[PDB]
């Protein structure tokens, strides 16, 4: 069960060192976005932050104050502000990022803030010991999307690639490869076949059944704007 904090955040424990949360934000609607925290001797891995600044600082003094862990890293899913909108924050915190030269790329020429270590096939971050193995199997949601994978936990954090459930709907897709996306999300259901849990970029978590329902919504969507 989510426990609520300031800013509209809420957190669930997925495991003893895995959390992920959900913070809602207001857009143009309060739209809800997820990330999670990785917590080993302490140290904590952001993956994603919440749209902004003065969210992101409430959820890491949170991690601080109740998870009794310092964030050390960070590792977005692609370049969306509900994966880097409070970057600013984390790099004054002095906190060290990585992610897809991809995103790296794309935040430069937008001005946006810049993560600082770039792969562009797969990268294993240690956490002190505990690893957190990024993807980059092709693009989807987004060109640069990514996938973190916790494989001492089984915990997939497919990201915005990956719809929850209920959703019905493609979404903003002006920077999506549509086409490359339901091959990417075949990718992903191969490689992680063991995953427990599977987090997407928004809603609920659920199993590895949010990656064959959304390539179902992914692909609906393209057997939609084909036709005459
Ligand atoms: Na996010
Ligand atoms: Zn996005
Ligand atoms: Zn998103």
């Amino acid at each position: 069960k989510s426990v609520k904090i300031s800013d509209d955040i809420s957190i669930t424990q997925l495991s003893d060192k895995v959390y992920t949360y959900v913070s809602l934000a207001e857009i143009e609607g309060m739209v809800p976005s997820n990330g999670m925290i990785v917590i080993n001797n302490h140290q904590a891995a952001l993956l994603d932050t919440p749209i902004n600044d003065a969210q992101t600082e409430t959820l890491v003094n949170w991690v601080a104050d109740s998870l009794h862990a310092k964030v050390t890293t960070f590792i977005p899913n692609h370049w969306h502000g509900d994966c880097i909108g409070g970057l600013g924050y984390l790099q004054k915190k002095g906190v060290q990022s990585y992610a897809n030269q991809m995103t790296i790329d794309l935040a430069k020429e937008k001005g946006l803030p810049v993560p600082e270590h770039g792969f562009t096939d797969s990268l294993t971050v240690s956490l002190d010991g505990m690893p957190l193995q990024c993807y980059y199997l092709g693009g989807g949601h987004a060109t640069d999307n990514i996938v973190v994978w916790l494989p001492t936990e089984n915990i997939l954090f497919g990201g915005c690639m990956l719809k929850d459930n209920q959703a019905t709907s493609i979404g903003n897709i002006s920077d999506a490869d549509v086409t490359a996306w339901p091959k990417t999300l075949d990718k992903v259901k191969a490689k992680f076949p063991s995953a427990r849990y599977v987090v997407p970029g928004h809603g609920d978590y659920g199993g590895t059944e949010l990656i064959e329902h959304t390539k179902q919504i992914v692909n609906q969507y393209i057997e939609s704007t084909s036709k005459p």
